[PDB]
């Protein structure tokens, strides 16, 4: 089903200046399309989705078309208008039910967790293997429930910001390390995670060194933490286990303007990072990969976004599709 080297692209269910691309006009170089976004209302628990073009039937059909071409179409939950809060079981239930309705209604292949707010580790919540914060406990439970409700082909991805994942290396509490219990809690269902390596400023690698976003060293350092695992919150006895390599992707801006706070990296520089991550071929960078000979099963790249890419002469899709095809 899913290839071993993927390009995952976010698809704007909205016009933000980059315009709208009809599903059928989406470049075939994308393996997975993350429809953005499923959003919530006042109750911040019931997820709603209405296609930005066409009737419900038309959209269902365009999705079926893409799926007929072997593409996966996933519903991304989050964005600025998709805040989800699950303070109790009642909220979790509305969330689960609303999500399942949408998947059934439009035939989505799975869901993408792209929540960038409302997610905190409460005081006393110190064990990523056993979270105690309701939001996090309930989110894990809801995700497991939804996953189990569908067949073997159900796709589950996540796109947390670095603070929620790699940030766990520096601290564990509040947002810092907050997705770790989520990842750990659903790792048996997780298809892949593509952390947002952008709008992130700088990040500390397992070597305790600070790296700037948008540089090859940074990409390697941040990905290596998931590929190898790392000690959490300065505790050598609290190791977050490595994910499967085929569960690890990197999320990148398709163009400089797709990440106004920085993070874009040129394909030429990104290919150096990829060659190192995947093949264990260094490029004279400062960061030293945990695995000398690389992680060949590294899963691929995610991008914000399909719409930005199209507006940028398809630089992202063309460059990386060719690169991965060349493997
Ligand atoms: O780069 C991004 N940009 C924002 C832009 C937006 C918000 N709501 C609608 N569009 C976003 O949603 N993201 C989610 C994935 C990356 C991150």
């Amino acid at each position: 089903n899913l290839g071993s080297k993927l390009l995952v692209g976010y698809w704007h269910n909205f016009d933000n200046g980059t315009g709208i691309i009809k599903l059928k006009d989406v470049s075939p170089k994308w393996d997975v399309i993350n429809v953005s976004f499923g959003e919530t209302g006042g109750d911040r628990s019931t997820v709603e989705f209405s296609p930005v073009y066409g009737t419900d039937a038309d959209f269902k059909s365009d999705i079926s078309y893409l799926k007929s071409k072997g593409k996966k179409v996933v519903l991304s939950i989050g964005g600025q208008n998709g805040v989800v809060l699950l303070p109790d079981n009642a909220a979790k239930d509305r969330f689960i039910n609303s999500i399942q309705s949408l998947i059934d209604k439009y035939g989505f292949d799975g869901i993408d967790i792209d929540l960038g707010s409302g997610i905190y580790l409460n005081g006393n919540d110190t064990n990523f293997k056993n979270p105690t914060t309701p939001q996090i406990v309930n989110l894990i439970s809801a995700i497991r429930t939804i996953s189990d409700h569908y067949g073997p082909d159900f796709l589950l991805s996540m796109a947390p910001e670095t603070a929620y994942v790699q940030g766990g290396y520096s601290a564990y509490g509040s947002i810092w390390g907050a997705y770790l219990p989520i990842i750990y809690g659903v790792k048996d269902k997780l298809t892949y995670i593509h952390v947002q390596h952008f709008n992130a400023g700088s990040g500390i690698g397992m070597d305790g060194n600070n790296y700037n976003q948008g540089t090859a060293d940074y990409e390697v350092a941040m990905a290596d933490m998931l590929l190898h695992g790392f000690p959490v919150g300065g505790n050598a006895n609290n190791i977050f286990p490595a994910l499967r390599s085929d569960q690890v992707m990197i999320g990148l801006p398709a163009a400089p303007a797709a990440a106004p706070s920085g993070g874009y990296i040129s394909p030429t520089e990104m290919k150096k990072a990829l060659n190192y991550i995947i093949k264990g071929v260094p490029f004279g960078g400062k960061y030293k990969l945990s695995n000398q000979s690389g992680y060949p099963a590294f899963r691929g790249l995610m991008s914000w976004s399909i719409n930005w890419d199209a507006k940028n002469n398809f630089e992202f899709s063309n460059n990386y599709r060719t690169y991965f095809d060349g493997l």
